[PDB]
């Protein structure tokens, strides 16, 4: 199919429209730039390899390069692998880039460089030097960068990459970079705002440094600035998950009342973790276009009840006041200033970590007439008491977030506390109004708890303490509910009328309610589904279900059932036929996950007991030691079969004689050592085949006919035991010449032998002696 | 060291005192009896193999045999592996056993035999034929068994091994077995008690059959009988986890009032799952020595409130009345008859599954003066209300079991519901008075909850809903408490005074309290240990701990810390030195488990931060990719190092130069491919070395010096990648001739190559061609 097999260990992609030739050698275990990169290459990515040096020979023929991504070939020791440490910093020889007349972007992050590389072409718009060892910026070193527009210099001096001195920037070092728009000096041990800066700047990142004072006029000329981040200067260090040294005398970052006067275009101001005790209104007197303000992790508890500065922010969209609580103070309630009611445009208000015992509707009245409010986040406040009915006045909201509180009758998990949330590396909301009570202490629910909440579309009760026999009465007011997350509670399914009052329920998650399923004698009614007439998806994963009082689950509507992490092996004990049709009467079911059910064999009758429209079946991670492939004929609509992570040793003699319809067959991580003589013969709408991580030694053409192999969208063969003898001549030739996508050819499709060929890639194999 | 290497694939043990030669071939994948079994063999075990037949040649020379254990060489299909099903039943040719003049015990269970084997020697005392296909007993087939004392014939006709007809026993089939003492016909589809049985019987097992009625004279001559089990005849089928057919019209097994009159020696009566509604006192009129009575899984709920039969049971030790509740009835309280107070000798009372809402002190008053009572089990009763102070009247008890209830302000997991709890296969009580409240709904505790319980030595609160900041006040009355199981709650360690009122506490289990450790911003005081002055063992596994407000844990008493399943990889993030001494001030710590902490590397400072008397350290299951063995020099008292299940690839050049104290080194399941030249040179304190499940190809003599191998109690080498070429001549010869204990030589110490030798045991390898 190809006359010239591709031997380059990089992925090569073509974008005709933009005339781009994309060569991606990410994580190919290279120790040298590979030979034979196409001369027309425009984008070359060499990230995460161990190439030790760059030189004029490196990109000699690649004169059309617009981008070189050469990140992390020598990452600082504390940031990189300790098993394969980089022995010596990257070496860049003179004139390696000067011939790259079209070069627009150069990423050299994470290479332990000591200086800004010189000789850079004047076409360059973007230079990235994060996580190097450059901590002195001099003007001579920047003249080469006359046309630069984006400059990343951060993470060159901080606790994961120390330089042991203060960062140094020469007076006016950046001022003649007349096109510079984005400057990032974060995580750098910087002590003063550099001046004077070019007035073209749109974004200035100065966060996580040692700046104790802003001068008057530090930002005097930046009338185009749109984003300013001064966070983490004078940090709030309590419970910090990184080594944290506060400014002396409990001092805040000191910002003169007029410091932002010039910033008329400012849209985002981030003052997270600056130990602020007051927010002077004067700050915002000539900023009228501000949309995003981050004041989290300061000491603004007393200020939130006053907050006169809010009157100057009628265009604010997002306000974050999280984690401003006074240490060791557990306030009785939340005191929001009336000034909040002047925030016409506010869509998102986050006030986590205010820390108070009781939320009362009257406390939220300053927010009552904010017409655009979409998210109210009061998580992580240790609230013990909240009458949920108070949110009848907030029907317009999209998300009411009370996650992680102590109530009883999506941001990253580390978000407010991590060092740099933007560090670069080498859900039910869509259903409508959402009330998030997850991770609270709700141990008993009753209908009155939800009075005036009929508008709710998604209720998250995950991770409460609900240990109750639901009888269909607990959720009466929730007439519109489409999504209920009940996971990680202690559901007791004594009554099959559980949940039946949620008449519009489409998704139900009762996963990780294993508690009552773990003790003998307790009754479980798994047929509670019959009464839910629009239920589309049911998740009951990790419930340890090993017994059921009812012998059939019933639904006219269910399409998806997740049943992972249960004990169907016990339910289907050989000789007990009573539960072999447990899923048979789920007549619209198309997807069934019964992985992780300890099913070491499938009793005969399982496949005949499947519902008729089953499309996606997972039997993964079952320790399956044998499989009667012929029984798949019962599954007349089957299109995806996931048998991964089992102990299978054979494939069917004729996949065409087992499942005529099957499109995706996943057999990775089994014990298959050979294929049947005619395995894929006539399997014409097979499209995806994963045989990776098995023990296959040889494959012959009869098992792998081309009538099927090139209608394959992907064929996975890596991590097997291929024997590269003269018997493998067809397989080797086909792999070398095929158009079919086979991942990891450059890295993990390898001969195990014989001898000379051990560890050699099949792509590089020369078997001419077989043809002498 | 040996002149004649052992090639027999069986373990051979010598007991000089008992004149026994024990040959154990259990599960050796044998398809024939091996040649060369010692002529002096007295005990030969061939269980779980695939030997298809027995013949006079089988034991031809083994005339001293006293026991043959030939179980499970052809298991019934539903009971056996479905990947290696037995193709044909065991074949026994005539006179295979008649020469075995000393044979006392013959186990032929699970071989699909169709008849009682004939030709057995008259020495035979024990014959076991369970899980065969023998379902008609004729007197002629039993004549060979004149001296038999123990006869196991059950599991020959039941749902896991059907015969599709009723069991048949000829009239008086057993009567001329004049020495018969133990007869078991369980799980056999038996329809009547066989009569007449020999009066020498001491134990009669008739359980799990289809006996609907006992005749008044069925047991008339059994004046020596000590154990009678009639359970599972007319079973109680509600929630049965096995196919269960009840007697018609809800009838119980029906037992005339005088059916037990002859059984004056009876000590054990088992009537579990007989659908009994009454226990007539007349049953026990001539039974005065009964010690154990099982009446579980009947319908005796109302009888328990009357129970006149108990007046005839003054010598009873154990009484089981569990799971007698009326279906769909949730009683208000438990009604124990006053007759219970006549149970003078009772030690154990189990009344699980009575099902009632409220336990009150007065309900237990019939038990108040049972002086010998040790165990009171009221688990699995859905009790909602119980004042724990009532157990001040029960200080003499060893265990008060309220496990699995619904209280709010050790038997196998399947026990009462499994089909045959005696089916054969092919904890804090020791601290003193124990109150087991595990798996209840306790969400809040206060000191008054434990008023008058100061005598308690162990409290099990595992698996409640306790989501509370303990401050040292919640357990004040528990002045004698030595063991607290607080696992699987939601401990909030805000205060370092948590648990300090438990002044005699020696063991604390706060494992699986990960809830509050999983959300950022929450304060956790890990230094709460300082206040527990006799605390010996702390378990805090599976807490997901990744942050700590305190930097050091402190204790003058702690000897064992389990810290498995946390995130020390995050706590010890490279460049953050603040927690590197977390354990340093546990000055008496001898055992530390920090397995499963995602430690892919160990930051420098970890080993210097360890406390000085550490002896047993586990770093297992960490994904460890590298290890600086020299740092072990800091651990001057280290004796056990568990590095199993990691990704290590090398051993130290000289282990002796890394640790002078190390005795036990566990390296199993790593990626080691070779040993260093002088690995064990002069490692004189080494006693135990596990290298199994690595990728080792070759071992040379320099690595394994003889003066070290001679002190090894065990050296594990199985499941490596041994290359059996002429380069391996020393290793192969040494393995064949050494006295060092090496497990699995017969099964899993194998050549992977070259070619011809693939899969061959190295013990069987002949390398003479290397020496021509
Ligand atoms: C190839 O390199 C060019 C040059 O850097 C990339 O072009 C940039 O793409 C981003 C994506 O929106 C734009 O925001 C930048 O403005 C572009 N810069 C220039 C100078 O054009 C291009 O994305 C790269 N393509 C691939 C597939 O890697
Ligand atoms: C940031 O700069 C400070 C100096 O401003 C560095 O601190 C010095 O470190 C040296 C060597 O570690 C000490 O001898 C000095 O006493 C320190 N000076 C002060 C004022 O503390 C610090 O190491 C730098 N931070 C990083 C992460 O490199
Ligand atoms: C070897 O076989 C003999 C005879 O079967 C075993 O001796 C019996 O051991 C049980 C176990 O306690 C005793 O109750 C019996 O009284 C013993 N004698 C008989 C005739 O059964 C002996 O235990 C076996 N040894 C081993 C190591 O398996
Ligand atoms: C126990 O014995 C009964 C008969 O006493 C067996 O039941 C018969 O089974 C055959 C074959 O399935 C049926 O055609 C008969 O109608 C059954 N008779 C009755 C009275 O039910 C039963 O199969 C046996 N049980 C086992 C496990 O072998
Ligand atoms: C059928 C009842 C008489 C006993 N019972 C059996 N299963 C259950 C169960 N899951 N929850 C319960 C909760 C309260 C009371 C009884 C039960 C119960
Ligand atoms: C110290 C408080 C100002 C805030 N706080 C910080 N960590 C915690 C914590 N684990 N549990 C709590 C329980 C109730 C109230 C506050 C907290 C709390
Ligand atoms: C709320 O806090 C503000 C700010 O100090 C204060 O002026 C006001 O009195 C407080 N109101 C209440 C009800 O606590
Ligand atoms: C909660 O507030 C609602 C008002 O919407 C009221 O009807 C209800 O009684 C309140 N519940 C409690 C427990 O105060
Ligand atoms: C509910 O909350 C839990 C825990 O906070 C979260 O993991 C889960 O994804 C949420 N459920 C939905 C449906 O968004
Ligand atoms: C579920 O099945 C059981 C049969 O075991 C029956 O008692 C119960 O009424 C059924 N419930 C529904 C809703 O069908
Ligand atoms: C307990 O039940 C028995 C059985 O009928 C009855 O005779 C007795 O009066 C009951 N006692 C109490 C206190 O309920
Ligand atoms: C529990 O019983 C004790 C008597 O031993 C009594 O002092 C206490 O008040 C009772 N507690 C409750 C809540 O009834
Ligand atoms: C406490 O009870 C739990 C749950 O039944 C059990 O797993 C655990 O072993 C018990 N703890 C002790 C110390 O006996
Ligand atoms: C500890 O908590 C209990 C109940 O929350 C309270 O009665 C007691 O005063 C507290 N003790 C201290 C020292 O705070
Ligand atoms: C635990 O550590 C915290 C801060 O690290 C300290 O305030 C507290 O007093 C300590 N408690 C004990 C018992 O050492
Ligand atoms: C390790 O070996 C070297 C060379 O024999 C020796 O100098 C050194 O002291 C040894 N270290 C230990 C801890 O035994």
């Amino acid at each position: 199919a190809r006359w010239f097999p591709k031997t380059l260990p990089c992925d090569v992609t073509l974008d005709v429209s933009k005339n781009h030739v994309i060569v991606d050698c990410t994580d190919k275990h290279l120790t040298e730039i590979p030979g034979g990169i196409p001369t027309n290459t425009t984008n070359l990515t060499l990230t995460i390899n161990h190439i030790p040096d760059i030189s004029p020979a490196s990109f000699h023929r690649l004169v059309h390069l617009v981008e070189i991504d050469f990140r992390c070939n020598c990452v600082p020791i504390r940031l990189g692998s300790k098993s394969n440490m980089c022995p010596r910093r990257l070496q860049i020889k003179p004139r390696s880039f000067s011939g790259l007349t079209y070069l627009k972007s150069l990423y050299l992050d994470g290479n332990q460089l000591l200086e800004i590389p010189q000789g850079l072409p004047p076409s360059l718009q973007l230079l990235s030097l994060e996580a190097n060892n450059i901590f002195s910026i001099r003007k001579e070193q920047l003249t080469e960068l006359a046309n630069i527009e984006i400059l990343y210099l951060g993470q060159n001096c901080y606790y994961r990459n120390p330089c042991y001195v203060s960062y140094s920037i020469e007076k006016d070092a950046f001022l003649n970079l007349t096109k510079l728009k984005v400057l990032s000096l974060k995580d750098n041990n910087v002590t003063t705002v550099p001046t004077v800066l070019p007035s073209t700047l749109t974004e200035l990142y100065l966060y996580n440094n040692m700046i104790a004072e802003i001068q008057e006029d530090d930002f005097n000329n930046l009338n185009q600035l749109q984003i300013l981040d001064l966070s983490g200067n004078c940090p709030r260090c309590y419970n910090a998950p990184f080594p944290c040294t506060p400014c002396k005398n409990n001092s805040p970052l000191q910002i003169p009342v007029n410091a932002f006067d010039a910033l008329t275009e400012l849209k985002v101001l981030r003052l997270h973790s600056n130990s602020l005790q007051h927010v002077p209104p004067r700050w915002f007197k000539n900023i009228n276009n501000l949309q995003e303000l981050d004041l989290s992790q300061n000491f603004l508890a007393k200020e939130i009840g006053d907050a006169k500065f809010l009157h100057f922010l009628p265009n604010l969209i997002q306000l974050d006041l999280s984690f401003n609580f006074e240490l060791q103070v557990y306030r009785a309630s939340m005191n929001l200033s009336q000034a909040f009611s002047s925030l016409k445009s506010l869509k998102i208000l986050r006030i986590r970590g205010y820390v108070f015992k009781e939320l009362k509707s009257f406390q939220l009245s300053p927010l009552h007439n904010l017409q655009n409010l979409e998210v109210l986040d009061l998580g992580t406040n240790f609230i013990k008491i909240a009458n949920l009915s108070m949110f009848k006045q907030f029907k317009r909201l999209k998300v009411i977030d009370l996650s992680v509180n102590k109530i009883s009758p999506v941001l990253e998990q580390l978000y407010y506390f991590r060092y740099d949330k933007y560090a670069r590396s080498c859900s039910c909301y869509k259903y409508g109004q959402t009330l998030d009570l997850s991770k609270n202490s709700i141990f008993f629910i009753k209908s009155s708890d939800f009075q005036h909440l009929s508008f709710l579309k998604c209720l998250n009760l995950s991770g409460n303490l609900i240990s109750q026999t639901l009888n269909g009465s607990e959720f009466q007011p929730l007439a519109e509910l489409r999504y209920l997350d009940f996971s990680n509670n202690r559901l007791d399914l004594l009554h099959s009328t559980a949940f039946e009052e949620l008449r519009k329920l489409e998704v139900l998650d009762i996963s990780s309610n294993s508690h009552y399923f773990q003790s003998e004698g307790i009754t479980h009614m798994l047929n509670f589904t019959k009464n839910l007439k629009v239920l589309q998806k049911l998740m009951m994963n990790d419930n340890d279900i090993s017994s059921s009082t009812s012998r059939t689950m019933e639904s006219e509507s269910l399409r998806t059932l997740e049943f992972r992490g249960n004990h169907l092996d016990v339910l289907w004990r050989d000789g007990d036929n009573r539960y072999l049709q447990l899923f048979k009467n789920l007549l619209k079911l198309e997807e069934l996950d019964i992985s992780k059910n300890s099913l070491s064999f499938l009793p005969s009758g399982v496949f005949d007991g499947m519902p008729p429209n089953l499309k996606n079946l997972s039997l993964a991670k079952n320790g399956l030691k044998s499989f009667i492939w012929e029984k798949l004929r019962y599954l007349k609509n089957l299109e995806t079969l996931d048998l991964s992570h089992n102990q299978l040793t054979t494939v069917p003699e004729r996949l065409s004689n087992c499942s005529r319809s099957l499109k995706n067959l996943i057999l990775k991580n089994n014990q298959i050592r050979s294929l049947t003589k005619y395995f894929l013969q006539d399997a014409f709408q097979l499209r995806y085949l994963d045989l990776s991580s098995n023990k296959i030694q040889m494959i012959q053409k009869t098992s792998f006919p081309e009538n099927v192999l090139n209608n394959l969208k992907m064929l996975l063969l890596h991590h097997n035991r291929f024997l590269c003898t003269c018997d493998a001549v067809w397989f080797v030739w086909w792999v070398q010449h095929t158009e079919v996508t086979i991942p990891y050819l450059a890295t993990d499709v390898t001969c195990v032998g014989p001898g000379a060929h051990k560890g050699q890639s099949v792509i590089s194999l020369d078997l001419y002696t077989c043809e002498l």
